[PDB]
DNA sequence: CTGGGTTAAACCCAG
DNA sequence: CTGGGTTAAACCCAG
């Protein structure tokens, strides 16, 4: 059981918008996003057929351990406190992610926002908030989308055993 | 009784620094400002020698009846509150203001500043805040300086009788 | 409402 | 530190 990206979102597509713009952010069309056909960001999983949800955040482009990056995901589906959960298809085993947009955080805004993300408890590969107190080394142009995956467990109605976090290409904010 | 702006301020020779920018805002030159030879505004008053004071301030570019304008003055010499006051040559009768930089408030906070102006009492031509409701009205790139002069009264020591508000020219902000 | 240019606010480099 | 360009954050126009 692994998650595969079967659409990878286009790196230079959506421009993101910060809180005081007051929109919906938009949505990340997916690469291979057409003229007359429109597409988005998906994942499927694969070695598994049940309940399984997925969580997607923000995490730097930066490293193999990628870490929170705060800016957070908006979108009319799933998304609460930058954190996005959706529950996926339990027989298709997929999801395409239609509505998922990125609100940036500014500067300013930075730390607070990790700080936030920390309270959730999202760390996708256990890298803490170390970079909280670095704000200026988290590069504010560029993201990537990370997909938590977790299997329904034992304990029905329970997701808990997780597949490794994988990490999408990188996303970076156009103009 | 009354005051003459002997220099006038150069109308685009400053930029204004937003209290963010964390500096000294610099000094205004004089529009006369030359090469080797720098020049700064300067009033002189007339038909009077004695005690007199001077309270200089921010209003607008915008009609005869001059409102406060938000933007703050600030300068090594008398600044206080936006406000700058300094007291006169007793015996020339003249000041050169040298040190009178202009610190521009950003329309987030135009109204708690037109707030402020108000408490400390300043409005040279009797117009009343009700601009600070209307905050996009104002102009934050213009603003003219604002010379109320007051001469030493009858009660020894209080700058009681005040000369008529007399308004510079335009000063521009800078790029 | 959306995409995307433009102004305003911050920031920062060179001298 | 200063002048003044540049990026970031806000804002806003056109479609």
């Amino acid at each position: 059981p692994y998650v595969e990206i079967t659409e990878q979102p286009h790196p230079k597509a959506l421009r993101f918008r910060y809180e005081c713009e007051g929109r919906s952010a938009g949505s990340i069309p997916g690469v291979n996003t057409t003229a007359e056909q429109k597409t988005f960001p998906s994942i499927q999983v694969h070695g598994y057929r049940g309940r399984a949800v997925v969580v997607v955040s923000c995490v730097t482009k930066e490293g193999p351990e990628h870490k929170p990056h705060p800016h957070n995901l908006v979108g009319k589906e799933g998304c609460k406190k930058g954190v996005c959960t959706v529950e996926i298809n339990s027989t298709t085993m997929s999801y395409t992610f239609n509505n998922l947009g990125i609100q940036c955080v500014k500067k300013k805004d930075v730390e607070e926002a990790l700080r936030l993300r920390q309270e959730i408890r999202v760390d996708p590969f256990r890298t803490g908030f170390g970079h909280a107190k670095e704000p200026g080394s988290i590069d504010l142009n560029a993201v990537r989308l990370c997909f938590q995956v977790f299997l329904e467990g034992q304990q029905r109605g329970r997701f808990t055993e997780p597949l490794t976090p994988v990490v999408s290409d990188i996303i970076y904010d156009k103009k």
